[PDB]
């Protein structure tokens, strides 16, 4: 029962927290690209695979065709594919365990599905801009 205040600033994270596989999906949307383009196909995902269990099992060839044309889709279909089976086959204490989930993963993890927000030092535009905030409205 962890809730991430909401914040001026409307990262998606603060409306996916409460699903770890969402959130995590989110950041390697994001992950270095634009907002502006990443979020229409995030949802239209979503929309379609709205679980990682269905996420698993889907081919990433048409993963690939629905997230056309965001940029390295071939590769982060691949990895969505990988890392939602992982997400659900592996025992895990934290998504960096996982394939496809980095530092912003881990972070964006931290702040919003956990409670770690103290010890998290994000490097991403947006991110700090949340973690920045909190510090103050704490």
């Amino acid at each position: 029962k962890w809730t991430p205040p909401r914040s001026p600033f409307n990262l998606v994270q603060e409306t996916l927290f409460h699903d770890p596989w969402k959130l995590l999906i989110a950041t390697i949307f994001l992950n270095r690209t634009s907002g502006k383009m990443a979020i229409p196909v995030l949802w239209k995902f979503l929309e379609k695979y709205p679980s990682a269990e269905v996420a698993r099992t889907a081919d990433w060839r048409d993963v690939s065709e629905l997230l056309k044309p965001l940029g390295l889709y071939d590769l982060r279909a691949k990895t969505i594919v990988k890392f939602s089976d992982e997400y659900l086959t592996k025992q895990w204490k934290y998504p960096i365990e996982l394939h496809g989930i980095g530092k912003y993963g881990n972070d964006s993890y931290r702040i919003f599905c956990v409670n770690e927000w103290k010890q998290v030092h994000p490097e991403d535009h947006k991110l700090n801009k949340y973690h920045d905030w909190l510090w103050e409205n704490h």
